[PDB]
């Protein structure tokens, strides 16, 4: 009867709670967000057979006769803006898709990320220098949030002078509030113009770097890039290529630093680092929904989705569904977690995977190894979660370096 709205207090609050009786209900029901019906998947099963369903299209720029397809993600976007922000992997289905994966697929290899490691270290190192050995600081602002900016700037080629603004539009981007439409909107199009120049710079004095090679890739069959594909892609890579991570380390931080028997264990036993970045990834998956919209009518979980409806695929509700996660809110460091959806599933698996993880692995080993007294600067329970179902993460986090 009573639909729920994904914008109430319910979706910010003890979430998962409210996730878990909705899943129980129906692993898919209808909800309500930013004026328009959607489709709530939060059963593992459901969310997993939804992003292995190809009719569940990731293409906001399709057209359909009497359709006008909104992608809450775009909310406040003009057209324009929204074509910059979509015309790459994540909002192509195949062929194009397919093809434009494989062309990045050729530069953005594990080769590459690993090359990066010894600046992923010494970055790390450098901000840990800086913040001191005791009192308290701000973990995000001090670690979490510049080295992901960092690390992902060298990797698309953005010198150190072009690095001061856009963590401010990124932010803004990430919060879909309806009273901030023009606001989110506008800070899209300084990120556009941004990545506009970031482009024509490269493309005028070439380097080593991420962009410098897609600007050059080719394949017999696939083609290249064109220039608004070349663009967008970078767009994406230059937000989701730090954003995420960010939200790993300070989620990371917290939850290790809230469960006492799961942080004593870290402090014991380095080699469990790797397996808890994958455990604070299913415990509390970065983009908690990812969004699909249905081309044609498609049954989910025993649910006929109509045609042309919006489909939200609550990736975070899934790896916390007790089906394929027992006892799924219960953070366990050395739980099996194969299978989680954090990374996506399918055709659209997450490509920096490797790069996260490595991302993940070095900043919360360096942290935890540099201040073993380590401890919240805050109550658990007074920690300010961000009010996102794009990208949830932390945007503060008060932490007492020497306890
Ligand atoms: C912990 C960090 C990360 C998480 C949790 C994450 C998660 C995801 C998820 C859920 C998807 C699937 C989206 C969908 O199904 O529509 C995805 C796709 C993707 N991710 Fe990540 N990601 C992370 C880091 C990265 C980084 C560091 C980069 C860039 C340097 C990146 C680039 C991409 C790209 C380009 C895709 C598109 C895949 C495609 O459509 O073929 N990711 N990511
Ligand atoms: C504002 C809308 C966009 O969001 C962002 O770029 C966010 C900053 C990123 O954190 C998102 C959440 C990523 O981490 C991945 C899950 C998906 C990504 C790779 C896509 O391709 C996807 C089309 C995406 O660009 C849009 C949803």
């Amino acid at each position: 009867t009573t639909v729920p709205d994904l914008e109430s207090d319910s979706f910010h609050v003890d979430w998962y709670r409210t996730y878990a009786e909705l899943r129980e209900t129906a692993p898919v029901t209808p909800v309500r967000f930013l004026g328009q019906d959607a489709w709530l998947v939060t059963g593992y099963d459901e969310a997993k057979a939804a992003l292995s369903d190809l009719r569940l299209s990731s293409d906001p720029k399709k057209k359909y006769p009497g359709v006008e397809v909104e992608f809450p993600a775009y909310l406040g976007f003009p057209e324009d803006v929204r074509n910059y922000f979509a015309t790459n992997m994540g909002t192509s289905d195949p062929p194009t898709h397919t093809r434009l994966r494989k062309l990045v697929s050729q530069e953005f290899t594990v080769r590459r990320v690993e090359a990066m490691r010894p600046r992923v270290e010494q970055i790390t190192a450098e901000l840990l220098d800086e913040v001191g050995d005791s009192g308290v600081v701000d973990i995000v602002d001090r670690f979490a949030h510049p080295l992901p900016i960092k690390v992902i700037c060298e990797l698309l080629g953005v010198d150190e002078k072009y690095r001061g603004e856009f963590g401010r539009w990124s932010s803004e981007i990430l919060v879909m509030d309806p009273e901030r439409a023009e606001q989110r909107g506008q800070a899209a199009r300084e990120v556009v113009n941004f990545i506009l120049d970031l482009v024509e710079r490269r493309r005028t004095e070439p380097g080593d770097d991420l962009l410098s090679a897609l600007i050059r890739v080719q394949d017999d069959d696939d083609g290249r890039l064109s220039a608004d594909e070349l663009t967008s892609i970078a767009l994406v890579l230059l937000l989701a290529g730090f954003e995420t991570s960010v939200s790993l380390i300070g989620i990371g931080t917290y939850l290790l630093l809230t469960h006492p028997d799961q942080l004593a264990l870290v402090r014991r036993d380095p080699s469990a680092l790797p397996n808890a970045v994958e455990e604070i990834l299913r415990y509390i998956a970065p983009p908690e929904t990812t969004t699909r919209f249905a081309a044609e009518e498609v049954e989910i979980g025993g649910v006929a989705i109509p045609q042309y409806s919006t489909v939200l695929v609550a990736n975070g509700a899934a790896n916390r569904d007790p089906k394929q996660f027992p006892d799924p809110h219960r953070f366990d460091v050395t739980r099996d977690t194969r299978g989680h959806l954090s990374f996506g599933q399918g055709i659209h698996f997450c490509m920096g995977r490797p790069l996260a993880k490595l991302e993940g692995e070095v900043a919360l080993r360096a942290l935890f190894g540099r201040f073993p007294a380590l401890s919240l600067g805050i109550d658990a329970d007074d920690v300010v979660w961000r009010r996102s179902l794009l990208l949830r993460g932390i945007d503060h986090l008060p932490v007492r370096l020497d306890g």
